[PDB]
């Protein structure tokens, strides 16, 4: 079982607490802290239709604030953030409708949902959780790495649509007093907050996007030019934090403070699904790209999120899965230079702990805009696929022939294969988009078995390969 | 005189309008027509304080529209473009000034200034105007290159916190129906126009920007992407045209339609400093980087505006001399792949006959955004001092010291001498800064002869130099 699991991985929990005192280790701690802050209210909202008072205090900041806390100590790399997710949310749209019809029970109802589905969650830890050498090999983890990035970018976008939907311009003036607003006539409508919305959006992914690049310009210092090619995204919130302060207008800101057996099938249901995100929101995490790691933990955090899915469902707490996006995104941070990434147990585990001090004086939080934080979340989107094998060919179509790729000797007389392979791949995207559109989510790993299903399907067009797993860059000398 | 001169220039007249029916001439054209028609227009307002109504049509528009074409089609080459200045501006408010207190006359005392100017400027085109062998050699020639860039881009700016201040932010909102405005109260100021105007300004410059770097970037094929690396800058001002007519606010848009030898000691002013003008309006222009050139003209051009000086005299029309920023962002454009540039004749003279179609139906021209053509300033601004030797040392202050120059044996053991000569030549600009703001840019060359003073003193510390002109790339091998 999970025995193979913890023996390797407990000979390292005092090499990582001595190796969490570098710089940059401060970096990714409030970059992620402000990650997650956003993350916890952006869903506090949306899931705020169901659960409305039920505390003094939001639950879905006190649920975030533990439910990593004690993953992130030590999970078998515990790099990964746990949060909310999309699938578990839109379950709990239907749930609620389905327990709209007065089944006896709402909260208590989703207990029985909680508990055995944990139950269930306990029976797979036990049988085997291992699917990665023969289902997820190189196809259809970038595939779907290079689609979950494509809705979270689309996200950013669609929240400040909605944002400029709740801001209308009245696109009518220049002559004076005709636009008077008064219960009134004519003019109910605000100003100049969406227009200053787009400066600071559009800024702050053009800003933290030229200080990464800023690592590599030789017209500053070096040893400074890492400090600045490290606090790039924490400065750029600064920046574009005082540019609202100086431009006397406001914008949206940051504001914190017979049942059992029926219980069973649809605990079914999400002990699928659950199980299904984890492991994709850990082997795009694992990536032999990211150089000489420390442990690959599979079993003991799949046992780790059910022993922290009963005491969230008993508190009325929403379920907690690996982050696919803000993983890629916290590990990008922490790396040298490749020359590894690092194992930092305390920066995966801080960043809970300062989103469990809820207050924290919250004024010091109060003005911080809210439009610069969905900059931070496009920045987040692009960058998370910055590594991933599949954009290096999707820009190979529109790349005129005459030029340099990577690899040599397999592909290089089938040049026509390769715009065949990945137009395979892009066309099983489309599928799967329009599927997610679809209530189709709630079933979410049948967009990954009929994603798997079409690499048994390349089998039939087999040749020497290097579109597989282990293997990113080959010297070959 | 200018006979050996207007010799070498005679035999080209035939071989440059059949070189001038390429694609990116076209692209050049509707470019700086839009950057004339912009500085016409933004000094019609500021000399319009003297000459108020004087002809059904505004005097500046038809002023420059002649006054480039009869000099454009030949004149020692006419890639300069005419048009008005700084210093000549400022010395018409001050003679407006010297003329309110009632000499008679105005605006036939201009008459008398400008013919014995003009008398004068026929002595010193017979005399001798040739100042390059031992004046401007290569120092204080980009030393007033990288400072009238300066000035412009530091006129860019002005111009928009000067449209900022005409247009301010209330910048107390959410509420609502407190700020009505009705000789009213408490409103009457306008909304979103400055924050809709750097949206327009940032974005066109840092596009404009991006598409002349669109050049190098292999992700489109070779034959459209040196179409779209030469059309970069009249489309960018097409994108960001019509994403101000989707967004249904307003801006400012382009809207277009005893005597005697008393005035002899003015004259005496003003043929010194267009005659002075007109020599680093040309050696910078001249510049043996822009390799492969067909002519170079001293004599006639300053012949030739004196035949211009006496005609827009007698129309009270205002004076002309050539540009340096303009044109130097002109042959930009006007180059191959670095292999020449041109001698493109219509292009410099075409521009001048669209800008003398004044309506050509004005619609056409009024819903173009005043404030992106102030983007297309600030690109005209950065782009002039691309190529200069200077820039390309004061990066090299914060350039720390294991890295690669370009020149080879003779500075690379005085480096400390790099450090000292341009802090010198950083250190007369500042002088020539605070003397541009007080009253002495109407004795204009002063701020040149003591800036080519410390050229003699740069005698003194003497040694093997490549800090000549003639000689930019010379690969030794």
């Amino acid at each position: 079982g999970l025995i193979k699991d913890i023996k390797r991985k407990a000979p390292f929990f005092a090499s990582d607490f001595y190796d969490a005192l570098n710089i940059q280790a401060l970096s990714a701690i409030l970059f992620i802290y402000l990650a997650t802050v956003t993350n916890a209210i952006t869903f506090g909202g949306l899931l705020g239709d169901a659960t409305d008072n039920m505390q003094g205090v939001l639950e879905s900041f006190l649920g975030t604030a533990v439910s990593g806390a004690i993953f992130c100590l030590f999970a078998g790399q515990p790099l990964t953030i746990l949060s909310s997710t999309g699938p578990v949310l839109v379950f709990e749209r239907l749930l609620f409708n389905f327990s709209k019809d007065n089944n006896f029970d709402y909260l208590e109802f989703r207990l029985w949902i909680g508990l055995w589905s944990a139950f269930l969650c306990l029976i797979l830890v036990a049988t085997d959780a291992s699917f990665l050498v023969q289902y997820f090999t190189r196809f259809t983890e970038e595939g779907f790495s290079s689609l979950i990035s494509f809705i979270f970018i689309y996200d950013a976008f669609k929240k400040m649509i909605k944002l400029a939907d709740y801001y209308p311009i009245n696109s009518n003036f220049k002559v004076g007093y005709n636009t008077l607003f008064s219960v009134g006539n004519n003019c109910n409508f605000v100003p100049d907050i969406t227009l200053m919305s787009f400066i600071l959006f559009l800024g702050t992914y053009t800003s933290s996007m030229a200080l990464k690049k800023f690592k590599t310009s030789p017209y500053f210092p070096t040893t400074a030019r890492k400090l600045i090619s490290d606090f790039a995204i924490i400065l750029s919130i600064l920046i574009f934090c005082v540019i609202d302060a100086l431009v006397g207008v406001d914008t949206p800101k940051l504001i914190v403070p017979w049942v059992c057996l029926a219980a069973a099938i649809p605990a079914l249901l999400v002990t699928i699904l659950i199980f299904m995100d984890q492991q994709i929101t850990a082997v795009i995490v694992n990536r032999k790209e990211h150089k000489l790691k420390k442990g690959a933990g599979y079993h003991l955090d799949l046992f780790w999120v059910a022993i922290l899915m009963v005491i969230c469902s008993l508190m009325a707490l929403p379920w907690y899965v690996a982050a696919t996006v803000i993983s890629i995104a916290h590990i990008d941070s922490l790396k040298m230079e490749f020359l590894g990434v690092r194992e930092q147990r305390v920066t995966g585990t801080l960043v809970f702990i300062l989103t469990g001090l809820s207050v924290f004086m919250a004024p010091i939080l109060k003005f911080i805009p809210m439009p610069v934080l969905y900059g931070v979340f496009l920045y987040m989107g692009v960058a998370s696929l910055n590594g991933v094998q599949f954009m290096d060919r999707l820009k190979l179509l529109l790349m005129p022939l005459k030029h340099q790729p990577d690899f040599i000797y397999l592909r290089h007389v089938p040049l026509r294969r390769v715009h065949l392979f990945t137009f395979l791949q892009v066309l099983c995207l489309a599928l799967l988009w329009i599927l997610k559109s679809t209530v189709a989510a709630i079933i979410f790993p049948v967009m990954i078995l009929a994603l798997v299903a079409v690499r048994k399907g390349m089998d039939y067009l087999f040749s020497q390969h290097d579109l597989s797993f282990l293997d990113d860059v080959i010297p070959e000398k």
